[PDB]
Order: structure tokens, then sequence, then C-alpha cells
């Protein structure tokens, strides 16, 4: 096998997709083969497609998914509004395990936060992480309230013995501000801050995003992932 | 002693203060003596005074504060900016113990979410609730992402055997969209929703706020809080 990392977040809209793209770009530039799995995607009616984002930003081609739901809701709510169940737990775990191979970094992007239901009955990305023996990278914001949501998420990981690979601030503001600067210092006292992506990084073209990603992550940490 | 309830939330600005006032108002209309304490209050340089708001909204007179910091930040950050220390864990416990009283409902309003540090080193409202054997009333939003934060908060409570007294939706929109309606039904299956306060309840005057508060909570549940 290779390395499987679930990329979760403290909640919704925190930067999970752009962090997945940034780490994939950084890993590829270190020579690592990268695959990204988005088991469940919602909000397709308005055009949401996180895998296509990763492919355009980081050039990844191994992009695996199982289900797409039109409504921009939690997967279980989007599934219910469409009248079709979520995928099975076996579907998600086996897709991830089949993606995994030696020399490869396989990133699993969840929907919303860690305890969001992704499969029936009540299966979350935390359950998936246990099943595939993956560590968890936690995407956090720099905004008011992030320390509480980070601590809650890390405790939920530890409660099921899921290792934490570190934190990433999904959007670092410019200029930072008092709360943002205080939060970044405190976040590093909670867990290892692997990167802070500049605000607006999701809008970069592929070449600019690759330069940003290469500078945002520590090269020794990236190469050490596989 | 009486009944101590810590009033926490899934995060910052979710309605902890208005829920404290609503439950205080509902208990006072049932004849229950209510005290509300605020161990750590930040944002005083902005005029934030949750105790003053609770008294203004619900008519609570027994209001007890402890630590006050100017900046509208997390307690640890607001204290550091002011060159001040956070209170001790026992100081928060003493604040609550001196209010505790048979026949009285003592609400302990937190700052931000459950794992926010209120005392050094890393002492949170969850630790306080263990010290004073209080249940925890969790204020949640109806907005996108609330189920995850609610589940995370309830799991944190269980991890230290802090009983969950229930959930309160801090602001319930009218009319509710698909997300808000979905979230409420899902929330009611995660735990018992004690009330869903209408949006803008914080802007009601004394008379209207009391009428809203009485209608928002099950009278049997409120009455059974204190014997
Ligand atoms: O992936 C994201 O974060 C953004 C997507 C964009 C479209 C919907 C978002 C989503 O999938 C989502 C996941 C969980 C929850 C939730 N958790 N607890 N209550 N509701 C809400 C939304
Ligand atoms: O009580 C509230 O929520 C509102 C008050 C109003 C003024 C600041 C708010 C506060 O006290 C507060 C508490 C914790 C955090 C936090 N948690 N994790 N990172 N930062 C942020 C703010």
């Amino acid at each position: 096998g290779g390395t499987i990392l679930v990329v979760t977040g403290t909640g919704t809209g925190v930067g999970k997709t752009v962090v997945c793209a940034a780490l994939a770009s950084a890993a590829r530039q270190a020579g690592i083969d990268v695959a990204v799995c988005k088991p469940v995607q919602t909000g397709t009616a308005r055009g949401d497609d996180d895998l296509a984002e990763v492919g355009r930003l980081a050039g990844v081609t191994q992009l695996a998914g199982l289900a797409r739901y039109p409504q921009p809701m939690a997967p279980a709510a989007a599934a219910e509004h469409a009248g079709m169940a979520l995928p099975a737990r076996d579907q998600i775990v086996r897709l991830i395990a089949d993606l995994d191979r030696p020399g490869r970094l396989t990133l699993v992007e969840g929907a919303g936060g860690l305890l969001v239901e992704l499969a029936e009955p009540g299966v979350t990305l935390r359950d998936v992480a246990v099943d595939v023996a993956a560590a968890a990278l936690v995407v956090v914001t720099a905004d008011l309230g992030t320390l509480n949501h980070t601590k809650l998420t890390l405790e939920a990981l530890a409660a099921q013995q899921v290792s934490c690979a570190g934190l990433v601030i999904g959007s670092w503001p410019d200029p930072p501000g008092l709360v943002a600067a205080s939060n970044r210092s405190a976040l590093a006292r909670i867990a290892m801050v692997r990167a802070a992506l500049p605000a607006g990084a999701a809008s970069l073209d592929a070449g600019d995003f690759a330069a940003m990603s290469a500078a945002a992550f520590d090269r020794n940490w990236v190469a050490g992932l596989v």
C-alpha cells in the first residue's frame, strides 16, 4: 500500500477542496503520484465539482467519485431530497483501498465536517478513516471560533484513534487582522500547522497555483508522506 | 442545592445569550428563582454585557460576573491583549457555588463554544460542568453545517460524562428554507430540541419576549428542571 490521507475540515466552506488541490500539487512536484477521491458530491445543480477543481488546479488525473447530488445540502439531506440513498459503506472504503498503491498519496476529501454522514447507516469520514487506516488532515479557518471547532474535531479523531496529520488554514486573509493573527498562533499550540493558503488561491491558474502550493508546504514534510 | 445548567453552544454568535434569557424568562414565569452568571465576558470595549442583556430581556436581577476583558476575542486572546490573566478554575466554581440554591435554576453562560479555554491551563466550560455536576444546554443554529458541530459538541460532553440537557435552536427563520427545515428534523433525532427561538427574538421588548419565552419551551420540562 501507499499513504491514505482523509482531508476533513472543521465545517463547511473552510477550504477542503483548495487544500486537497494544494497538497496534491505540492506532492506531485516532489515526485509523488497523487490520487484524490471525493466519494459524495452535492450541489451539482449549481455546478459544484470538487474533483474537477483539483484536476484543473493541481493536474491530478486519478479522480474518483461514487455519487453526485444536485442540492447544495449535507449528503444525507441531498440524497433524501433526490429520493435516492447514499452509497454503501463498502462502496466508499473499497474505492479508497483500490485507489491506494505504493508510492502514491491518496487524498480523500469529505463533505463538510468530520462527523457528516457519507453512507448508510450513519457512516462518517471518521469511520472511513478507521477502516482504511488513514490519518486525517484537518482544514481550519482563521476566523473567530476556529479554535473551538478545531479542538472539537481533533478530539473526535482521537476518540476513534485516528491520527492527525496536522492542520491547514484554508484561507489566510490579507491583511490578516488581529483575530486571524491570534488564531494562527493559537492553532499552532493545538496541532502542527502544515500550511496557510493565501486568500483567493482557488482562483489561480494551474501555473500560479503550483508555485503557491510549492511554497505553502514544507518540502520535507510533503516528501515524507510517502 | 438547586439546579445548575451550563449554557454552551456549537460556536460563537449562535444565540447563547438570548437562549439564556428565554429560559430564564420561562422559568421565572413558572415561579422558579433564576440566577445567571457569566464567568468570562470579552468584548467589553465594544459594550458587550451578556448579563445586562439577560436582565434587560428576562428581568433577571441575580446576575454574577467574574472576568471581563476589552477585546471581542476568545477569552485567552482577550486577556493576553489586555495584559491580564484568565481566572482560576476554582474561581469560576466559587462563582457558581455561591449562586446555587435549592429551588433555584442557575444558568452558567459560556463564551463561544464548549472547548473554549476559560481558565488556565486549558480549563473549559466542560471541566466546570463536571466540577459543579451541571448538565449542559447546547445552543445550535439552523444554518448549513450545524449537524456536524452539534454532533461534535455532544460527543465532547459525553467524553467527560456531562449530561446533555437538550438543544435549543438559537434563531429559527420564518419562512424556513430547505436547509433549515432539513436541519431541524435531523437535529431532533440527534438530541431532544427543547425550543427553537424565532429569528429576531433578541429585539423583542419585555412583554413580547416573555410571551415568546413561555411559548418556546415545554412547560413540563421547565417545571421539572427544579424541584
Ligand atoms: O463540502 C462542503 O463543505 C461544501 C458543500 C457545498 C454544497 C453543500 C456543502 C456540503 O457538502 C455540506 C456538508 C455537510 C453539511 C452539514 N454538516 N452538518 N450539518 N450540515 C452541509 C453541507
Ligand atoms: O460568546 C460568544 O460566542 C460571543 C463573544 C462576543 C465577543 C467575542 C465572543 C467570544 O466570547 C468568543 C469565544 C470564543 C471564541 C473562539 N473559539 N475558538 N476560537 N475563537 C471566539 C469568541
